[PDB]
Parts: C-alpha cells; structure tokens; sequence
C-alpha cells in the first residue's frame, strides 16, 4: 500500500496471488489492482484489463478478496 505505479500490468501472472489491494488514483499514480505474489513480487493490474473480473472470482473462490475499495 506505500508504493506508486506510473505503468500497469495487463498481461495475466501464472503467479499464485496471496494478496490483493486496491490502490487510488492520485496526481502521480494510476488506479490499479495491486497483486502480491507468493513471491513476494508485486504487479498493479489495469483495472480494465479484460481477464481480471474473472481472476478476482477466481481469487475469492480461492480465499483472497482485494482490500481497499473497487
């Protein structure tokens, strides 16, 4: 949640996600859909991009909901 992406992600990660947020629109940031890896690695998802409706429900169906809100 202290971090910043001025580039998104819209390709969809292989990676098991363990976490999600979403973070706002600022000045200086993009809203996104911050994915957290079981690796620790961090991608900020498009939140048009066309396969994340799916990847959230599928998230869920898994455990993980993304805090924050949208």
């Amino acid at each position: 949640p202290g971090v910043c992406f001025k580039v998104l992600t819209t390709k969809e990660p292989k990676a098991n996600i363990k976490r999600c947020y979403n973070l706002p629109k600022t000045n200086n940031c993009l809203k996104c859909v911050l994915f957290v890896d079981a690796s620790n690695r961090m991608k900020c998802i498009d939140p048009n991009a066309s396969w994340l409706a799916e990847r959230l429900y599928r998230l869920k169906e898994k455990g993980v909901t993304c805090r924050g809100e949208a």
